[PDB]
């Protein structure tokens, strides 16, 4: 019926285990969250509804169980460098969105569901450009990050990608979600890194990065940039 690709197979299987690894062995001790619970809210946002209906209102109660909050001073935000970044996160011992609960869960998979059937589609399911934005897994993104960027706090980091003509980019979830929704009078450090032995497009003295300048300088959040770095010298610092 639709022109994306389907839904992961065995995604409520998938969800679950996830859930038992990451609370039981990647941050146990916090307070204890219920795995089962958590899928069948996960499951009861989407199943049965309007594939291209969805509102960021439908997720309110999953993320009620388990809010994507990292401890202060160590949220990493990214743009463009989703291999970097997560490289960098889990070398420091930091946290991306993909390291919360439901980010974890979350990562990599597609779903979406059928009116009237209890099923996932497996087959196929809305693609963002051709057939809506308004569906279920492109609308999880968008709360979960702004959840994430409304809870951040005192320091915190993003990587962006020095080899692009802009490294921000006013319409990805970091420009239009997270930056605009960032915790006011917590602090921003953005590193630009740039690929192999290939000059930069993009510094912190570019249109994009004095862009993103302004939407800090709205938000009162002060703002340290870094640029001119190979990922070499960035991991290696």
């Amino acid at each position: 019926r639709w022109h994306g690709a389907g839904s992961t197979a065995d995604f409520q299987k998938i969800i679950q285990e996830r859930c038992d690894t990451y609370t039981q062995t990647i941050r146990p001790g916090s307070r204890s969250r219920n795995c089962q619970a958590i899928r069948q809210a996960f499951m009861s946002a989407f199943i049965s509804k309007d594939p291209c209906k969805a509102t960021k209102e439908d997720y309110n109660s999953l993320i009620n169980l388990a809010p994507p909050t990292v401890p202060c001073g160590q949220q990493v935000f990214w743009s463009k460098t989703k291999e970097l970044a997560h490289e960098y996160a889990k070398r420091r011992r930091l946290m991306t969105l993909e390291d919360t609960l439901l980010g974890y869960l979350a990562d990599g998979l597609r779903w979406c569901g059928e009116p009237g059937s209890s099923d996932l589609n497996i087959w196929s399911c809305p693609d963002w450009r051709k057939d809506c934005r308004t569906n279920y897994l492109s609308v999880f993104w968008e709360v979960l990050s702004e959840r994430f960027a409304e809870s951040a706090c005192n320091t915190v980091r993003v990587v962006l990608n020095g080899s692009l003509e802009n490294a921000f980019d006013s319409m990805s979830i970091f420009g239009r979600v997270e930056a605009p929704n960032l915790r006011p009078q917590v602090e921003l450090e953005a590193w630009l890194v740039h690929d192999t032995g290939k000059p930069p497009s993009d510094s912190c003295s570019g249109s994009s990065i004095r862009k993103l300048k302004s939407i800090l300088d709205g938000r009162n959040v002060k703002f340290r940039c870094m640029d001119n770095l190979s990922r070499d010298q960035f991991l290696q610092r």
